[PDB]
């Protein structure tokens, strides 16, 4: 960033400001479980408004609606109503974020005015791809995907992005907006300040801790990862594909990532190669169905997973070595719950989890928590001020770990 053109060097004064933000909340039936990465935009926006911008047009995804509308599923608007309370400034939401419509109510609003768009994702022209509404895999097309961003474009006349949970992502609100100045906001700075001083020189032993649901993209991350950790926790719903894989492990309807599993063994060797100590669970919390109310089973790798049931949360075995890294560790990055602890059944293991670190901050274990998901987890028990520092990035936080930029960090203009 240190090269980059960011906000506090921005002359907003009656200037649209168009602004992506990762508003991609977490939710229960509409309901907001975690606003934490819409008050972290919050500095950025109040900035633009103090300073006199003319309105701030605010962009983000919800989820993967794979380029289809879906408002029923999927919609901004309980983050417009959030937002409201949050601003205390009342917020138009529109039902859109492209074409005429928008454009008309985004070219000249009154002074002050704060305007949410609806979920970019949509419209498959944000991510370049996704799933026509039958379920089959679609490109969008190019001359589509430039008249989309030509749009989103003239919703403002300068372009800030602060969406740091989805600075990974080079998708058409992130890098293809094409105005004259292009600021990373206040969060952005926020969060690669903290990284850039932690990754520098990690304490160490610098434990890793991996879990959660998006495995096929997050085991295409260990293989730079074994270059920077000394000990990495696989766990969550990426256990499975290793166990398969290495123990042969029985694992039901448990998730399974059929391009990762082809890498697993590639993986292991590195780890070894490079002294990486891998934990692995080695029981579970077993459900027979995707359901918060499903019955529950313990299983082992030994046992394995009975057929039909999935594996929701590790077991008392698994929590004790989980417990004995975090204890070995000096400094920890954690991203994706250890089992599904937004239902009670399949909490207890990341509550052990988190218990852990924050015992491990007390003694002074540098703890790092990110992820939209991960970070509610601090949420739920009210552990964000008893870790160093809680990222509203996950996947983009691990591809800093692995060393990468960030594309919609990439994507801003040179100062
Ligand atoms: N064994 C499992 N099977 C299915 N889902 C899991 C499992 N363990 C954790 N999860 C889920 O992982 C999700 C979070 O994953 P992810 O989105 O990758 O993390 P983050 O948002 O912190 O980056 C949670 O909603 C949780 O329910
Ligand atoms: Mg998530």
């Amino acid at each position: 960033l240190s090269n980059k053109l960011t906000l506090d060097k921005l002359d907003v004064k009656g200037k649209r400001v168009v602004m992506r933000v990762d508003f991609n909340v977490p939710m229960k039936n509409n309901q907001i479980t975690n606003n934490q990465r819409i008050k972290a935009a919050v500095p950025s926006i109040k900035f633009c408004l103090d300073n006199g911008a003319k309105s701030v047009v605010l962009m983000s995804h919800l989820g993967r609606p794979d380029g289809v509308p879906m408002p029923d599923k999927y919609s901004l608007e309980p983050v417009a109503v959030e937002l409201k309370s949050l601003l205390g400034k009342d917020v138009l939401f529109l039902k859109d974020c492209v074409g005429p419509e928008v454009e008309k109510a985004c070219a000249n609003p009154a002074a002050g005015s704060v305007i949410l768009l609806e979920n970019l994702r949509f419209h498959v022209e944000e991510e370049g791809k996704g799933k026509d509404a039958s379920g089959n895999k679609v490109k969008a097309e190019p001359a589509k995907i430039e008249a989309f961003r030509a749009s989103l474009s003239k919703l403002g006349d300068v372009y800030v992005n602060d969406a740091f949970g989805t600075a990974h992502r080079a998708h058409s609100s992130m890098v293809g907006v094409n105005l004259p100045q292009k600021a990373g906001g206040f969060l952005i700075k926020k969060e690669l300040n903290y990284f850039a001083k932690a990754l520098e020189s990690p304490e160490r032993p610098f434990l890793a801790i991996l879990g959660g649901a998006k495995v096929a993209d997050k085991i295409q991350l260990i293989n730079n990862m074994l270059d920077k950790v000394n000990e990495m926790i696989i766990g969550g719903g990426m256990a499975f594909t290793f166990l398969k894989v290495l123990n042969n492990m029985e694992i039901g309807t448990s998730l399974f990532d059929e391009e990762g599993a082809k890498i697993v063994k590639d993986l292991m060797s590195k780890a070894e190669k490079n002294g990486v100590k891998i934990t692995l669970p080695v029981d579970f919390v077993t459900a027979d169905k995707f359901d918060e109310n499903a019955k529950t089973g313990q299983a082992t790798v030994a046992s394995g997973i009975p057929a039909g049931w999935m594996g929701l949360d590790c077991g008392p075995e698994s929590s004790k070595k989980y417990a004995e890294a975090v204890t070995r560790a000096k400094q920890i990055v954690w991203n994706g719950p250890v089992g599904v602890f937004e239902w009670e059944a399949f909490a207890r293991g990341t509550k052990a989890l988190m218990d852990e670190v924050v015992k491990a901050t007390s003694r002074g274990c540098i703890t790092i928590i990110g992820g939209g998901d991960t970070a509610t987890c601090c949420a739920k028990w009210n552990t964000e001020d008893k870790v160093s520092h809680v990222s509203t990035g996950g996947g983009a936080s691990l591809e800093l770990l692995e060393g990468k930029v960030l594309p919609g960090v990439d994507a801003l203009s040179n100062i």
